[PDB]
């Protein structure tokens, strides 16, 4: 490749090239207007087509990083605005792109994005669709500088699906808003999940990540041998390790190389990956991560023969403990795709803790003969918590389930802030609406995904503003010990009730004119403060206050002053 800029333009295409270039300059120059970035993109695009025409043209032989860094310091307002980022342009090309990665703010102090009216968006979508969709990538990339740009390019594609469909129906806000809200959350979930796995490499190390990958790749590729999975884990570990460093180009080629090997060794990996290897190079690595799990081999034997009914186990473990433990994990995961990844890790650790003291004393086979019995309480514990909560969700509704959870978690950790308790209990109830309609097969895997996002978001606000001692210990623990720790929280018997402030429970007629969503947040906020003022209230007592307040908000619709003041004194019992 004499000219790498020409090769990208040929493989990606003009459309995706310009988009990825916009996303690239938005991640670095986050505080730059949309009109300045469009000027850079078209200056890069017009230069790249000269390389496509004449591959031996001036500066076309330069690498992508060299040309990128050069154009990045072409901006005249680089020193005044971004400061130390400009003092690094006096460095050489290999060291220059490293500093540019170390001067990327993950949380830039930018104003919150406000969604305009549906008629305003559909009009901007019609008058000039180019500048409207390009603004979508611009705002997100500058606020999510580590977001994998091809995936951000995948979200921007679905962003045009609803605008093409719902801007042409009767009521445009009927389907445009639900599809925009679904995409907004999935995007925020992907960005949060991406930054979660990177912090897992820092503190917990590579061994923990390689264990996660062994389980997940085996559940996804069950008809593959351990040597193939172990190679996929080693390549994928390098991919995530580099993608967390920030170098987008090095992260994009590593995923392209991994997708090459997987599509070349399909008959040794899986059969469900047949369609997505025909998708373009930009979409290969993305779909492979979301590919459906293949059908496991029919007649897999019991895992007791190679791991319980043998005298070489105690020895084969000593030869390579992590290789042996990885073989156990691969065999347990490929046979049980219905388990969560953290559950298989919770099983493999007990099997590890066993053989350490077990096989290194007296009669080894006599000790680990009943090791699979220890797997019973750990496997059924999240299976019963699923049947408990999903049954409560079915008998109640999403609203009532959240309110049911809003009181259980307030009583367990009352020291947490009220808006944190509200948003937490709401997102937890949305997990039920998403995957309690799934069968037992895909229930626990899905719950693991949404819970890890919600539970980490709960601690992102608690890390910046602590409050609870128990909540700190549950989120500073391991990834496999974070969910069982939170499930091990009970009512805070060592809590002093909050003083009664009738101004809090004082409502106004604005709630009757308020939105159905905002009326939920306000009605749930008073439910928390009520449980904080008197946490020893029974379930039947709270149901009376709640059913009376439902009629109070309906009977009064400035009536909330008179008859509303009767509830505050009536409920004081
Ligand atoms: C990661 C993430 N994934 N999704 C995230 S937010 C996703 C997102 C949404 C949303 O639905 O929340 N958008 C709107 O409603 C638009 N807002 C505008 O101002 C559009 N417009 C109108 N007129 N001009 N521009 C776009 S901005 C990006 S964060
Ligand atoms: C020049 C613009 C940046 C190039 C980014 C390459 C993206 C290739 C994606 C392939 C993949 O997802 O593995
Ligand atoms: C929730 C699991 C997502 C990742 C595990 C499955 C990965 C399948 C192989 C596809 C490789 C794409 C590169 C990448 O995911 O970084
Ligand atoms: C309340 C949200 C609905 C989901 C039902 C509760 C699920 C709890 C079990 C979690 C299973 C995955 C987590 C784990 O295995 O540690």
């Amino acid at each position: 490749h004499k000219s790498e800029v020409a090769h990208r333009f040929k493989d990606l295409g003009e459309e995706n090239f310009k988009a990825l270039v916009l996303i690239a300059f938005a991640q670095y120059l986050q505080q730059c207007p949309f009109e300045d970035h469009v000027k850079l993109v078209n200056e890069v695009t017009e230069f790249a087509k000269t390389c496509v025409a004449d591959e031996s043209a001036e500066n076309c032989d330069k690498s992508l990083h060299t040309l990128f860094g050069d154009k990045l310091c072409t901006v005249a307002t680089l020193r005044e605005t971004y400061g130390e980022m400009a003092d690094c342009c006096a460095k050489q090309e290999p060291e220059r792109n490293e500093c540019f990665l170390q001067h990327k703010d993950d949380n830039p102090n930018l104003p919150r994005l406000v969604r305009p009216e549906v008629d305003v968006m559909c009009t901007a979508f019609h008058d000039n669709e180019e500048t409207f969709l390009k603004k979508y990538l611009y705002e997100i990339a500058r606020r999510h500088p580590y977001f994998y740009a091809p995936e951000l390019l995948f979200f921007a594609k679905r962003y045009k699906a609803a605008f093409t469909e719902c801007c042409q129906a009767a009521d445009k806000a009927a389907c445009l808003l639900p599809k925009l809200d679904e995409l907004r959350d999935e995007g925020k979930a992907s960005s949060a999940k991406q930054r979660l796995k990177c912090a897992s490499l820092q503190k917990f190390g590579e061994r923990a990540f390689k264990a996660w990958a062994v389980a997940r790749l085996s559940q996804r590729f069950p008809k593959a041998e351990f040597a193939e999975v172990s190679k996929l884990v080693t390549d994928l570990t390098k991919v995530h390790t580099e993608c967390c460093h920030g170098d987008l180009l090095e992260c994009a080629d590593d995923r392209a190389d991994l997708a090459k090997y997987i599509c070349e060794n399909q008959d040794s990996i899986s059969s469900k990956l047949k369609e997505c290897c025909e998708k373009p190079l930009l979409e290969k690595s993305h779909c492979i991560a979301e590919v459906e799990n293949d059908e496991m081999p029919a007649d897999l034997p019991s895992l007791a023969a190679d791991f319980v009914e043998s005298k070489d186990v105690c020895k084969n473990y000593a030869e390579a403990k992590d290789v042996f433990l990885g073989m156990f994990l691969y065999e347990y995961a490929r046979r049980h795709p219905d388990y969560s990844v953290v559950l298989l890790l919770r099983l493999a650790k007990t099997y590890e803790t066993t053989l350490e003291k077990c096989c290194a004393a007296a009669d080894p086979h006599e000790c680990y003969a009943k090791v699979f019995d220890e797997f019973k309480p750990l496997v059924e514990e999240p299976q019963n918590l699923i049947k408990q909560n999903c049954e409560l969700f079915e008998q109640l509704g999403e609203y009532k389930f959240q309110n049911a959870l809003l009181v259980r978690y307030t009583k367990k950790v009352p020291q947490v802030s009220t808006p944190t308790l509200v948003e937490v209990s709401r997102n937890l109830g949305k997990v039920g609406s998403k995957c309690c309609k799934h069968p037992e097969a895909k229930r626990m895997p899905c719950a693991e995904d949404y819970l890890s996002v919600v539970l980490n978001q709960l601690c992102v606000l608690h890390e910046k503003t602590p409050v609870s001692d128990r909540v700190t210990k549950c989120c500073t623990e391991s990834l496999v010990n974070r969910r069982p720790c939170f499930s091990a929280l009970e009512v805070d018997e060592t809590y002093v009730p909050k003083e009664f402030n009738a101004e809090t429970f004082t409502f106004h007629a604005d709630i009757c004119t308020l939105s159905e969503k905002e009326r939920q947040i306000k009605k749930q906020t008073a439910l928390v403060e009520l449980v904080k003022h008197k946490p020893k209230a029974t379930k039947e007592q709270l149901k009376a206050v709640m059913d009376d307040f439902a009629a109070f908000v309906e009977k009064c619709c400035t009536c909330f002053a008179e008859e509303g003041k009767k509830l505050v004194a009536a409920s004081q019992a």
